[PDB]
């Protein structure tokens, strides 16, 4: 065979959403409404003075009123229903990543068919054939792409699919690497609890959406390579596995949201970057981070030193969109390069479960 | 950009591991009715019999035992919710199967586990993050900083995919040392007997559990044992056929679909198969060696009336599927194993495997000294 000559770079990148939009100030009366529980006056407190302090002004979701009280299941918070979930699933996800995928296609400027590698990570699935598989039909992808499939790998998905992208491009001449992520939190949907946090957590956070990528190396005249991907590495921060868990349940997507996260990432974050790339201050670089929430992005704030207008991007998608699982990173990347339009040297990072902190060096260019 | 390596990626090590319960086909009909109360279903039991006397299997292990199945009686129970009990189980006993397997293949290998630059782990039973993967670090004394892919439920074809993106991993840097790790738990798949459907009495009568590790990486040390360089790794899908095999997870265990045209899409298909995938690179399929996943012994046949091979060419095949049966993902890489011990010529091989899609994910292998 032969082989790729220069670095791996991101070619394009296009998003998608489902239609229905719910802003914040609407969430708390549309989910206790939705969950049978407006009697439930405190926690129904409790969840507003929550909400005013995420970050989030907005989400976009596949479920919707209709949707639930077909399922009231999703609701029984003590009650089987993964099955009714991964059915929905399997088909709005594809859906959403082809759209989200043609858009990268459109902003490339080649035909679905010119790609040969897909990469593809959710956490709204179980299924073989997965996606990727359903993405050859749907987009026109050829037979003989060579496909990945990454079942739930958390919040650190995106970045963690984007680092075998870098090397699938770079071993061979003129490889072409879709990288698709897609998130829908009818997975996690279920009733509030009088002492369970993290469900009103998730409900205040989480958004749906679907983010794609297209990483090539030694770029056409016809392409327009907007960042190289230097290094792509990922590093774990010591004893905390327990901050930090997912698994598929009987009743859902289920896990812990601890609430020593922001402090685990304040506290190692600036260790795990030079462990990862040690070979001038933070400012000097670009971010594009995961944006966990805006206490989360207060923590890197600090732990940096940022001026406000690093993570002024990421901080916009959290704002725009919600948490949306590992496609997140990938809006904020996109989001990055609109407002763009000065540092050459930056960082795409996500923290996920692990604790783990994947991450990439990124250059800009014209 | 960095620095790459020269040469192809290779395989340096494989070491495999199985459950230490041990169970003969001969014993499955009754072990199986037993555990299930379905021992007075006198004409089904038959069914399985026969069923069982041509899967081209002789033997399985199992890491559920009948003591296991006792304490949890919500197994057998095909209308009774219990995946949480499956994974709890597996989110356990995978990584430390898994750790086994990759410990025989660090100890082949003959270095430390600290110089295992990236991980990629891939198996159906598990569905937690962290994974199995970031288990296996603190089991095998892995660096922190290893780069690591967890691949949940990716079938049949698992281990091929899994090696697929290893070649790249190794290849793109230099020095690059990975560690492939499948593995395969059929106890998500256990449940009671069925009028309805035989899936289950296929499944019972021809799934085990094992798990395999291997060290791939290029530009071998004086030290190392290259054993397979691998040419070229591709993947690809037969048409009109998604519909004959699949496989998801449900409230009551993985479940999926297993047609009766599954055998003949592949005898019908493979060579197209594998002349698009490598058909450039590459007078018959005789002159190649052959690890290949084997679905069951009726595959076998298909592969070897299709590409016109000789009973040798998949003997190391169906050796797998009679001392283990079928591991999933696992599989493919036992016969490799088996293949490297059965030559203890041909200097081009295909390593391949099959799995919903219809998929098909194979590399064209090159045998070392």
């Amino acid at each position: 065979s032969q082989r790729a000559d220069g670095l791996a770079a991101v070619l394009a990148i296009g998003t998608a959403n489902p239609p229905n939009c719910v802003t914040q100030e609407e969430i708390p009366d549309f989910y206790f409404r939705v969950t049978n529980s407006d009697h439930l006056t405190a926690l129904k407190d409790k969840f507003k003075r929550i909400c005013q302090e995420m970050g989030v002004q907005r989400r976009y979701l596949h479920h919707t009123e209709e949707m639930l009280s077909a399922h009231p299941e999703f609701v029984d918070r003590d009650a089987p229903s993964l099955d009714a979930r991964l059915d929905i699933a399997a088909d709005a996800v594809p859906e959403l990543a082809a759209e989200a995928a043609k858009k990268a296609i459109a902003e490339w400027g080649r035909p679905a068919a010119d790609i040969t590698h897909l990469v593809v990570t959710t956490n709204s699935g179980a299924h073989v054939p997965g996606v990727d598989f359903r993405l050859v039909p749907l987009l026109g992808l050829r037979p003989s792409v060579r496909r990945t499939m990454l079942h739930l790998n958390g919040c650190f998905a995106g970045c963690a699919a984007l680092r075998l992208a870098k090397d699938l491009a770079e071993n061979s001449r003129g490889a072409r690497v879709l990288v698709v992520a897609a998130e829908l939190t009818l997975m996690y949907f279920t009733g509030p609890d009088e002492g369970c946090f993290r469900t009103l957590l998730v409900q205040g956070l989480f958004g749906d959406g679907a983010a794609a990528v297209i990483v090539g190396a030694d770029a056409d005249d016809v392409e327009r390579p907007l960042f190289e991907i230097v290094s792509a590495a990922q590093t774990i921060i010591p004893e905390s596995d327990h901050a930090l868990n997912m698994r598929f349940t009987e009743r859902r997507l289920d896990g812990v949201l601890g609430r020593q996260v922001p402090g685990l990432i304040g506290d190692n974050v600036e260790r795990c970057l030079l462990d990862m790339f040690g070979p001038g201050g933070w400012n000097d670089l670009f971010w594009a981070v995961h944006p966990g929430s805006s206490t989360i992005m207060d923590q890197v704030d600090a732990a940096l030193g940022l001026e406000p207008g690093k993570l002024a991007a990421s901080r916009r998608v959290l704002s725009d969109y919600g948490n949306m699982s590992g496609a997140t990173v990938i809006f904020a990347l996109d989001e990055l390069r609109r407002q763009r339009k000065w540092p050459e040297l930056g960082v795409m990072m996500a923290f996920g479960p692990g604790m783990t902190v994947d991450a990439m060096l990124l250059h800009a260019t014209s």
